């Protein structure tokens, strides 16, 4: 089936986190394909992907990088379509690098940013079914489920 | 005309900040409703705003809050639809709490979060839009028609 | 014997954390509950569990949790009780997102906040015995015992 | 009319921002005191100070201070009270080492802090309050009033 | 006259801290252009500007940016040139993102990065201009003598 | 013979960070006491100790500790000695909050901070001597050829 | 008269700062020099100023610089003076910059740091004189008047 | 072959980050010179390198040192060639202090900043190379040649 989501990630040292958006994604059966992207080492790669994504059918990018981070921004940049953003934790400065180089856009470029490192790549995945939900009533019933399934599972009290 | 996207905000000094929201989304006709809702001090104001939204018919919340900024996080604990956070300049810390407290968040409860100040607030009526045009295709045209005025207005060289 | 004492948390992975405070607790004598309660994942479980905490005769709420940290401040949001709050390390940014999301309270609904990590679990639930000694004299002397032992337990010098 | 709350600061300079805890101490009806006590200019006044509070009847201590704040700790080091330390916003760090300096205590000496500046004026007063209404009924139904009106007080939509 | 150094800019708003880079290349006799390319609002004008510089005979790319600044990065990804980053001062963190969203460049991509704000854009023209002095005898020479002038110029006590 | 500096830490686990002050001392010969002094857990210890800390001969106090790390300032606020100030590495915050804790006294009560972690230790120990070598030529001789030593001893290029 | 303190600042901007430790050094009839010494911009004046001042009579070193505030640690890396160093408040980063690139000298080369700003100013110059007390009786005597006064001249309680 | 660029580090410890860029100018065939020079422990020996690398036939040179990193800044002071700065990864604040000793250099006396550990020194290396291409036709291709080879090799897709 053709894909809707498109995960794209700087490098393979991203995939350690980025795979946790991918899992999400395939748990909830939504489409999608995984791509490493270079904002910096390959620019033209990513000025194609993000250009040609929506005639391709996509409806969300997340994307994903560390440091320096401008993958997702850049995508923003030459996408119409939303696009989700991920910092990757940095070894150094932990992902601050990386969240305020995605978080920080200037009006008129968005990124939806979500939290550093695992969390926010499985967040990013979340989002975007959040988003798909909105049109796709199989999707959203199954989102719903997973929400529920999420609260109730909760613990009421620690394991010691 | 009945609202597709809700705007909530911690309290009265949040407007001049997320006043640039509203504004994107009247200039690309996207109805929607604009309401301060305290995560603190309405608690269930915001349960019952947030728990309602997608059977009111939004399809899409941007919560701006400042300082311990919950707003966003725990309207997103509420409802299933995708939740935008915008962080609001804080005066002492100058939105970096407003930043960590709203893009944190931990797996299974996404807010995209967008730029400290005005220009999160208006890119998260930006993305907030480019969700809409997924399945809006009269929005889809205003929407590139926006990004392509935006992309042709950039002047070639600075003034002295 | 009846808790006084509420202990919230807002994972399993917060245990390691705020079982230090439940340890000086259960030290002290001081009759208390430990729970799980996700103010993202369990958000009615948390409004209910703050709601009624005063009716059910608790006295103080430790709450505990990490990244962007609502479980404090959504509990003091719903809760007439003094809650002290406990930042949780996090992975990437140390808990100072924790630290942040929890003491930058605006002013209406208070936290009282201790330091990230052990030592604050630690310290909130001798804080949380501080505040029940000014009503509990046998509890107050047990108090004073434990400050006069740390205080006369200090080694006069180093051990190499 | 004897004091059960001490308010304490470093300093005049500190009053700009203290004054917010006296006010809402006299607004609640809690007789207080209100001094200046320097941790580093005056450490024995501040001994004496925190080693006889109890004694002379106080029942929490309020300590504020800018910078290197050590106010606070100091105080907790000799009274067997609950401390609640207000981080004052400093010229250069904007508090950022006022609040680090008093919310970090090791384990064995709880300070309960608040936010930066004068909303953790206001909330150390707040908190103080809610202590001291767990044994004091009248004082107890003055919170609650206080409480209720606050979140009957917010607007539903900001002004334009 | 032909141009050997090229300085770009995000925006307007960040003539005010690169002008100071056209002033010192002027004042050294250094041909340049100046101009604005937006990476978010003109990528295909950025990725044109910076493809070509080398062919168009520029030695040296200045850059300068706020906030999330991509536009020294992704210069670099596109030319074979050095690129010497600017952070331009940002309202909210101060230039924090727009440098950590230029130095954090991962490796392969260099962008040789200077002080945030005026001081920045200074240093970039002199190190263009120590650049472009290795194979240029006259302009080494005029830049010993700013060098040489620099040090003589500086006073040997403070005026009160 | 009677000792000329004193070395305080807050607590053993500081020894680990303390002992590079200790090991410095012996090495030039200069006669020191090694002691266990908590501001928080020891106060009183704390200010008899500073108070008779000049009238016992010593001449220079080192005092290191982490978190909220008040132990040298609260020593300078009871001594005219010169103190000088080691932030430990605690675990959160790698001792930003130790160094902000101590480097940022008010004015009127100075403490002379060394680096973060064990080269401030060891330089703390180095200052101490350069100290007493004003009025001490023997050890200023010895202090002499310690530095010439490092000096000296620095390889000229790397091992591989 | 002849100097036995050196105040020592990278540009005629740091005297507003520095001028701080200029008039306490004057309060307490402490002899000094105070010059301007760029570390970048007057590298050679700086090793023959550093090199030179315990021939000179020099006993203390109060180097103060803001932004990549080198000078503080270049003096110390040619004299076997103390130094101490003043972090001048930076625009942006609020000496930040200032502080840790003073602050964080490695192992074998100590600076004695102060406080960012003018309370450093004051502290470095009354660290300087708690140094020479040591064997200077006089001033021994005239800083504990000092000490003394300040002490008592704390009001006891704020104006309102 | 005589070195047209120097590595100079601060240390041995310095070794395991500048290797990356002495490997790189290897791989390049650009040579090089690879030394140890601390600004503080060898101040001489490097106010020698630094003012005669011109006239040893150098062109560029990349320092690299962690902390309190002044080598590069200082290197630059005396030196008229172009001076690239690799802030090392330090243990307790993971390179920010030296990031900021390098980067804030004010205006006058540039050094070109590079990334926080090996990826910085890395494209120190290939900076300089960029820089050296700028008059060396055959190493330009090599350039071209390396630049190709990571882009081409950049993965489409993630391994699992
Ligand atoms: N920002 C960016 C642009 N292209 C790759 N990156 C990022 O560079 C970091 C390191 O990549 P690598 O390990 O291949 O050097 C990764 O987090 C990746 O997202
Ligand atoms: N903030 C919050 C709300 N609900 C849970 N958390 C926090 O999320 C972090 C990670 O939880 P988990 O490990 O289950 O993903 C924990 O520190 C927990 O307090
Ligand atoms: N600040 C302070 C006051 N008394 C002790 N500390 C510090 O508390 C930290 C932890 O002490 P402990 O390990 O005993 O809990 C140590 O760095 C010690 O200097
Ligand atoms: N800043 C500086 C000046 N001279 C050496 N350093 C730095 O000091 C750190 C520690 O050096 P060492 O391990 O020898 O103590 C290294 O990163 C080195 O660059």
């Amino acid at each position: 089936s053709a894909p809707v989501v498109g995960i794209i990630m700087g490098s393979q040292s991203d995939w350690e986190t980025m795979r946790h958006a991918d899992a999400l994604l395939t748990e909830l059966e939504i489409p999608h394909e995984t791509l490493i992207v270079s904002a910096h080492r390959t620019p033209d790669r990513l000025a194609d992907y993000a250009r040609t994504a929506a005639e391709r059918g996509l409806n969300v990018i997340i994307a994903g990088a560390g440091g320096a981070a401008h993958l997702p921004g850049m995508c923003a940049a030459w996408t119409r379509l939303p696009v989700l953003g991920v910092p990757v934790e940095s070894r150094a400065l932990k992902g601050m690098d990386s969240l305020l180089s995605i978080v920080q856009m200037p009006g008129g470029v968005p990124v939806g940013t979500l939290a550093i490192g695992a969390s926010g790549a499985k967040n990013a995945a979340l989002l975007a079914a959040s988003i798909l939900a909105l049109y796709n009533p199989a999707l959203a019933a199954r989102l719903e489920t997973w929400r529920a399934l999420q609260t109730a599972s909760v613990p009421n009290s620690p394991i010691t």
